[PDB]
C-alpha cells in the first residue's frame, strides 16, 4: 500500500549526461515528492558512487527531494544483506519497454495500473 | 546491439513462491536461451543470496540456462564497483507498470520497441 520505490537518477530523473548531472526529466522530482507526500519510501539506486553519487544527492536535495536512502536497504546499512534491493517497485528507464513519462508513473502507482491497464480503452 | 540484461527470479521466470520456487512464467527460459543465442548476457539479478541463490541457480542450470553472471557484473568481481548492477537493461517483475509475457518482452528487446510501441497501432 505505501511502498519502497527504488528510483534511478541518470535518465529517469535527469537526461543521462553522466558523469555530468543533466536537465531534469519533466516533473521527476515533483512526482517524487508527491510520492512521498502519499508515504511512500524514495531509495536512490544509482551505478553512481563516492563523490558522483554526492553529485546526485545534493542535485535532488536543492530541489527539496530527499531520499529514505542512497543504495541502501535503509540509511545505516553486513546483516540481512542482498546486493539487490528490496524495493517493492523500481523506476528505472532501462527497465525493459522502457519508462513513461512521470505523469502516467504516477498514476501507475495511484491506481495500482499496468501498462497494460493504461492503454487499454 | 548485443545487450547485458538483468534478470530478476521470483516473480519474473518462475512464480513468486520464494523461499521455494514457483512454476515457470510461460515461456521464461526458452525467451531468455534464446536471447543467449542471440548474443545477449544474462545475469541474474535476485535478493536471494547463499543457498536460496544456489537454489534459483541450479534450477536454470537444470533447464539448461545458464547464466553470464549472478548478482555481479562479471563472474569473478573491491575495483571498479557499484552495488547497482551495470546492466543495459532490467527484467523484473517489480518494474514499474509490470512485466508483460515473455512474448512481448522478447519482441520489446528485438524490434527495440517500447510499450508504447507496442501498444500503439
Ligand atoms: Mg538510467
Ligand atoms: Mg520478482
Amino acid at each position: 500500500n505505501a511502498m519502497t520505490i527504488a528510483v534511478d537518477f541518470d535518465g529517469t530523473i535527469v537526461e543521462h549526461r553522466y558523469p555530468r548531472i543533466g536537465e531534469e526529466i519533466p516533473f521527476a522530482v515533483e512526482t517524487l515528492k508527491l510520492l512521498q507526500q502519499e508515504k511512500h519510501r524514495l531509495i536512490l539506486w544509482s551505478v553512481r558512487e563516492g563523490e558522483l553519487l554526492d553529485e546526485a544527492i545534493e542535485w535532488c536535495r536543492a530541489r527539496g527531494l530527499e531520499f529514505y536512502a542512497a543504495n541502501k536497504d535503509y540509511p545505516e546499512e553486513h546483516q540481512g544483506f542482498s546486493r539487490k534491493l528490496k524495493a517493492d517497485l523500481f523506476i528505472d528507464d532501462r527497465n525493459v519497454g522502457g519508462i513513461p513519462d512521470w505523469g502516467i508513473i504516477y498514476e501507475m502507482i495511484k491506481e495500482k495500473k499496468t501498462f497494460a491497464d493504461i492503454y487499454s480503452q
